[PDB]
Formats: structure tokens, C-alpha cells, sequence
């Protein structure tokens, strides 16, 4: 039956989170986390998010019937992975499809790997090692209009980005949160141009600057605006939109720039806080309409680790501002 008309859950047979939406073969393909009730301890390092596989979803229209294509990748078949298959993303190039995914390696360090298929629905064959020079979580692979592909990535707290300031892991006894310098600039998300074969980075990883309207860096203590996780890139009017989750303040916010690397100037809120602690999204154009894919914990009765994905229309103004969405108003 058709789904996605009144911000209802898009699927109810499994718990779903972290929706990354793409238009491939004229259909919407969604690459979400598959939440499970693992019963692991709950904490600020995210051990309660103990996902083990990915199902790819697709829609021919919005609203529309949502197809669950089954397990596209299982952690048991990723040779380098130890635990925790967190939010994935996909890209298409030269008739191949690439699934990018964060997982903890056998030293319990988040890395980002790639898996390859001939179909947007998978299943995907993982590379035996993660991407060299990758770390942390939440990849978003963005195809720019010039044909260049960039991976945006990173997440603080349990995503470990705060432990990577020197390009080597600071250790399991390092900061559990951020730089612990609230009057210093906040940690920024990461970006790298992808190699032609889509399996590696084509440059040393860069860090993105996010500034306020006066041009000053967003500070570590500014939790309403500083980067937490879930970077996403989209373009409108030739402007680059970096949107992201603020984590402990529960917003999706956005910042605008004139090129993939930024700097990006904080503009405002995309999505106000939802039911459940986490907030994670993507923004996609389909048949000339823009959509915000997001999640909440409504289906599970408010359990933070058992989520369901939803969709709503997103409105850009011609000046490039975006109207803030509040999830439970209409
Ligand atoms: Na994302
Ligand atoms: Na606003």
C-alpha cells in the first residue's frame, strides 16, 4: 500500500533510521540503518545502536509503495568489521553502485568502507579493508554537477571524530565528547574528493569551516549550531548546502557556501527536534520537488534506538533560505 502522505512511518515491518535518499533509475532509493532491539547497554558512546545489516528501500513515487529489497550487506561478511553498522550512503558511477558504510574495526575504531554492486538495491560485495585514511562515521557521498564525487563524513561523541585531530587515533581513553575547549572553534566535518574508481580518497582529508553570519567560527560551546554528525550536501541555485545534526540539541541545521570545501555560513534550522534523542536526515529532489527524509522514535513508543523513517516536502525560497520544518504541526 502507498506510504508517505501525512508524515507517517514509511515502513513498519522493521525499524529504520538515518535515511540517505537518492534518485537512481528514476526511482527513489533509500539507504537507512536497520535498527534492532539488541538489548545492549545504553550510553553516550552509542553502544545501544548495535545494527548488523542494511536493507535498501525504494519508492516509485512519493507517496508510494515502499519496497524492502532484503539484506544488501551483513556485518558478518565484512572482513574488517567488528561491530556497529551505522548510517550508510550510496553513489552511482559508470553503471556500478557503491555503498559506503561506517563500522568499528577489530580495534573498536570507526572506519568507513565501501561495497560494490551492479544494482542500486544490492546486494553489495564489501572490500576486504576500509578506505585508507577514513575514520569516524556518517559518510555522505555527493556527486557535484562537474562529475566530481566528494565524501563528507564525521561524528563526535560516539562517532570518535574528536579522537582524530592528528590523523592518528588518540586512543580509547581520549575525549568521549569533543575538544573540551568551548571557547575554541568547534570540530568541523571532514571532506575528501573520491578517486576515479570510487574505492579511495584522491587527496588528504580536509576539515570544513563553519562560521556564523559575522564570519566567526562556530565555537565548541555553541551546541545549538556546532557540528555533531550526519553531514549532508545538496545544491540549490548553484549554492552548496551543508546540513547536519547538532546532537545533544537535537536540530538539523544548514549552512551555505560557494564550493564543496566551504567555508559554510550557518543559516538556520532545517528540522526541529523529533521524538527520540537522535535526529538524522537527507535532502533530495525528485520529480522537481524537494523532500526531507528523516526519522523519529514514534513507532517504538519513544525508544531512542528503535526508529522509523519518514518524509516531508521541503521548501526553498528563491533567495536560498529554507523554511524550518517542525515535525508534529502540519
Ligand atoms: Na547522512
Ligand atoms: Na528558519
Amino acid at each position: 500500500v502507498p506510504r508517505g502522505s501525512h508524515m507517517e512511518p514509511l515502513v513498519t515491518h522493521i525499524y529504520t533510521a538515518d535515511p540517505s535518499a537518492h534518485v537512481f533509475d528514476g526511482k527513489v532509493y533509500i539507504y537507512p540503518s536497520h535498527d534492532i532491539d539488541a538489548g545492549t547497554p545504553e550510553n553516550d558512546m552509542g553502544d545501544h545502536f548495535d545494527m548488523r545489516d542494511y536493507h535498501v528501500l525504494s519508492m516509485n513515487s512519493i507517496p508510494g509503495e515502499v519496497t524492502d529489497h532484503g539484506v544488501a550487506l551483513d556485518i558478518k561478511d565484512i572482513p574488517w568489521a567488528g561491530r556497529q553498522l551505522w548510517a550508510p550512503d550510496a553513489a552511482s558511477k559508470d553503471g556500478k553502485y557503491y555503498l559506503y558504510f561506517p563500522a568499528k574495526d577489530k580495534e573498536d575504531i570507526f572506519r568507513i568502507g565501501v561495497a560494490v554492486s551492479d544494482s542500486p538495491a544490492g546486494p553489495f560485495k564489501p572490500e576486504s579493508e576500509p578506505i585508507k585514511g577514513s575514520y569516524s562515521i556518517d559518510p555522505a557521498v555527493f556527486k557535484d554537477d562537474d562529475g566530481k564525487y566528494y565524501m563528507y563524513f564525521g561524528g563526535i561523541w560516539g562517532g570518535q571524530l574528536q579522537r582524530w585531530t592528528t590523523g592518528e587515533y588518540a586512543g580509547h581513553d581520549a575525549s568521549k565528547t569533543d575538544l573540551e575547549q568551548d571557547d575554541a572553534p568547534a570540530i568541523g566535518p571532514r571532506i575528501a574528493l573520491m578517486s576515479d574508481d570510487m574505492l579511495s580518497f584522491a587527496e588528504p582529508v580536509k576539515e570544513i569551516s563553519i562560521v556564523d553570519e559575522q564570519g566567526n567560527p562556530i565555537l565548541g560551546g555553541d551546541h545549538d549550531r556546532r557540528f555533531f554528525e550526519a553531514a549532508w550536501m545538496h545544491k540549490y541555485n548553484g549554492t552548496y548546502y551543508l546540513s547536519y545534526s547538532t546532537g545533544d540539541t537535537h536540530y538539523i541545521v544548514y549552512a551555505t557556501g560557494d564550493n564543496p570545501y566551504g567555508p559554510f555560513t550557518y543559516r538556520g534550522v532545517i528540522l526541529n527536534p523529533v521524538i527520540g534523542w537522535t535526529n538524522h536526515h537527507s535532502i533530495v529532489e525528485f520529480n522537481g520537488k524537494w523532500y526531507l527524509f528523516y526519522h523519529d522514535s514514534s513507532l517504538s513508543g519513544g525508544k531512542t534506538h528503535l526508529r522509523c523513517i519518514k518524509v516531508t516536502e521541503l521548501t526553498h525560497n528563491a533567495d536560498g533560505t529554507i523554511e524550518t520544518i517542525s515535525p508534529y504541526i502540519e
